[PDB]
């Protein structure tokens, strides 16, 4: 085609993501009147997600996907986006972004320092934790080997309930978890569909600790290369795919439990409040490495009304 783009992810060609990326791909194809092609390159083939980020600013790829928290690493106050138990559902995850003077700074921050512009903005799921034994309370949690993601805030609701936070990137997990390197992990319920993480966890809690959102990202390099007309058609096919995205994962987590059940899980649920009390201290020391800016955000986060 005259524009042979790329688009990189981590997960696989079974999970939402992925689905979501395709439909993404197939409407730019046809709006464009097959002037763009874009291909798909799943399971973490160009790197994880912060060398995809990487290659976005510098051109070399052309979308990816990324957390609003993900920006940590160069904004560390965007940390607030996976505080554990902070964001409430995925309404507050939509006000915060857009809709806060803190969100609306980042959008313009992304796109002047990083190289990238925002075209959408997707629900990716509430994580959960499987283990390999049994999390009854709080107290099942201490000692347990728990994989998290290359993220301080994952380590962080490892630390504060008492695991022992092993990190190790995504295409690691199966493995770890079938030889039992490693007692558990945390991520959304399409997660563990997807990579079929059921195969080698006996269980499941609903720990509702961080909730995730997914930004659907264009290089700038080329964004500006594109004519105006074609600027429209890819911004119009990312909002219509994130809205297909959204649906995936809100209708999977109605009925993914039940799914569980049948393939021989068994769920508990835990008393959140222990969990919730155990992150008090993490929000202190978030304020004081973060200072007034962390301190704002947090305000400008928990003024919002979780209720449509
Ligand atoms: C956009 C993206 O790549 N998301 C990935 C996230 C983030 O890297 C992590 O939450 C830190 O932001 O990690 C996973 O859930 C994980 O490794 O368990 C896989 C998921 O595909």
């Amino acid at each position: 085609a005259d524009y042979d783009l790329k688009f990189g992810m981590n997960n696989g060609t079974s999970s939402n993501e992925y689905k979501a990326a395709e439909m993404f791909a197939k409407e730019v194809k046809e709006k464009s009147q097959g002037k763009i092609e874009i291909s798909l390159y799943p399971s973490s083939q160009l790197g994880d997600d912060r060398a995809m980020l990487k290659q976005l600013k510098d051109g070399s790829l052309d979308f990816t996907f990324a957390e609003s928290a993900r920006f940590q690493l160069f904004y560390p106050e965007a940390a607030v986006f996976a505080l554990p138990y902070v964001i409430s559902n995925y309404n507050v995850a939509q006000k915060a972004l857009f809709d806060t003077e803190f969100g609306k700074d980042l959008i313009k921050k992304m796109d002047k320092d990083l190289g990238v512009t925002l075209l959408s903005q997707a629900y990716n799921g509430t994580r959960q934790t499987t283990s390999n034994r049994a999390i009854n309370s709080i107290a099942d949690m201490k000692g347990l080997k728990l994989r998290v993601p290359n993220a301080a805030t994952n380590l962080a609701y490892a630390k504060y309930v008492g695991a022992s936070p092993t990190p190790m990137a995504f295409s690691e997990v199966y493995l770890a978890l079938q030889t039992n390197a490693v007692d558990g992990q945390e991520n959304p319920l399409a997660a563990v569909q997807a990579q079929k993480f059921y195969e080698v966890q006996k269980f499941l809690a609903m720990t509702n600790h961080i909730l995730n959102d997914q930004l659907y990202l264009v290089s700038n390099e080329t964004y500006k290369e594109l004519p105006e007309d074609l600027q429209k058609v890819v911004k119009d096919a990312a909002e219509n795919a994130a809205k297909y995205h959204t649906k995936l994962f809100v209708d999977g987590e109605k009925d993914l439990v039940t799914f569980f059940e049948k393939q021989g899980v068994k769920i508990t649920h835990p008393d959140l409040v222990p969990f919730k009390e155990s992150m008090k201290p993490y929000y202190a020391e978030f304020v004081k490495q973060t200072g007034q800016k962390g301190e704002s955000a947090l305000k400008q986060i928990e003024a919002i009304n979780p209720h449509h």
